[PDB]
């Protein structure tokens, strides 16, 4: 994946464009979506790194956040959403990909959807 | 939400039913849906716990965790039964941290977006493919 | 009585749900009605909470809270009641329910309740 | 609120005057009705105080206190009179924490919302049947 | 197994329900049903608890708890008002270990065996009538 | 209750006949139902014992044990011979309190409410599926 802009979208359904920002010193790929008046505060941002198993680690571990922040008016809070996963080299990539579709359909599911939402416990 | 088993999409987008099995002490709620075999060491897990904010903490810290194992059948040599045993897991581990002065607006196209990129088949290859950006 | 939202009449008597958030470690239930935009910061909450005696403890300790927040236009400041029933064990359910009965109706009484709207001392 | 005896219901809606007693050193006013028995010794009590803040304190502190005592009449063996003693006490006991920047709006529906969770019954079984919420 | 009154038949077959009181911090379910007096002092109760295993190891602790509490009303001498009191109990108490490795229909087949072991005359006048195995 | 081979229905309701083992030192009451081989190694046993009281403690201590085992037929590398073993266990315990002031009637529904319990629904899937109540 050659570092491109990304479209995703929102809640309305609408596309939001990330353009790529930066490849860190670490690995982390940042993308950023500037708000009309391109004020750095209100981007929405998307970070994506990837760290490979070493010393005989079995493990890989596979990182992607997105952060939507709220301007208020000068100074801004932002939401946020990170997600680890954790893959095993040998799985075959069928399990991954069952894997994120899974994560996908319970993020989906309006019983799931609701606790981050609507900030409800399970009860 | 009023715990209540939950259908998810496998790969196949077959449908997958996690029955709801323990509220911890912590208020961890775990749905499991149990291996091919009757046997439930090994089982697939999803995990929803919500850290309510202290001291009037900004911060909500809401945590998804889906874990999917493995296991394998070890039967030793020339032996009746088999066992079995957690061969290896894939997890993937969601940690969410909203603000308690925001509006649900933000939250759900939070969700939105993030769901948006599992769904984006460049994301897509980072996390099922090991590919690095580049 | 399994967790369910429940509806409670504001001063203008129209109807606020309460839909149930969290059932606590102690054992706390919290209901909470949350506002227009979903802020959570301005929603109000429901704490309904028993507490059984032990080591032959004649005492049963309930407790009600409904706290009311107004949101400052960032920070908000939370209105509360706090209610502690103190209920021995032999006490026919009789005296409970006429209790609480005199309660709502000291809460009903224009004297009393100029007490809490109004902060007056009794004079 | 001039001090006035008065009127609640109990559980048969039916008349209750409670009669002022006194007003404390503290600011706590006492409305007092007597038992069966013309004997003031155990009798039901509604009590009234509220803390004005300090040094700008943020916080009015109003405290409503209903009390409800059952006594037992206790005659010795072969006694031509009795004498009555406090068996138990059933109480409640409510503290609002009020800030002194609020509107009265607010207080208003507060007071509102309590009362109406003391009459929904899923709430009033907590109080009067000692079940817990699962 | 949802959270819910659960009804259980008494000797002469009659419906008997038992209303979900609290979920422990240890994980115990409790279910009441109250004397025949409104006083809830003495209550029949039905505890179950799961224990998952430790490291792994293959057992799991179910256990299933059914307390039968005789009660007695005391009123002393000479006074008004009489108190409740726990006379004595009558327990059964219930552990089953289940290795982590069998399927349901071992656990399936043992729990018929126990209930028709306690439906067995022989077996049932061990317990009803205290009579030794000879 | 005299000594006498006991029929208990399994799962699938079908008859499995214990015959009396041994009567203990201690009191205990042996069944046994061997295994599908002939091998009397690992068997479906059902223990009884009452426990008398002493010094006219209340309490009658009545248990019932039932242990389904699940055995292995291992045949070592290379050898003619194959030999048997005790691969694991599944139990049931049964503790039962019995006050020797209750008459025969609270026995009897006390075990009519435990015979209830474990054939209801939402009690069974604690057992059967190692599920928490929730
Ligand atoms: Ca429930």
């Amino acid at each position: 994946p050659a570092l491109k802009p990304i479209t995703l979208t929102d809640h309305s359904s609408a596309d939001v464009i990330f353009t790529p920002t930066q490849i860190d010193k670490n690995g982390v790929a940042y993308f950023r979506h500037l708000q009309a008046n391109g004020k750095p505060i209100g981007a929405y941002t998307v970070s994506s790194h990837v760290k490979e198993p070493g010393t005989n680690g079995d493990v890989f571990r596979v990182k992607l956040f997105v952060n939507v922040p709220e301007v208020a008016t000068e100074i801004a809070r932002t939401n946020r959403a990170q997600v680890e996963f954790i893959l095993p080299a040998q799985s075959a990539a069928t399990v991954r990909e069952d894997l994120v579709a899974l994560l996908a359909s319970a993020l989906a599911d309006t019983a799931i959807k609701s606790t981050i939402v609507n900030v409800e416990h399970f009860y």
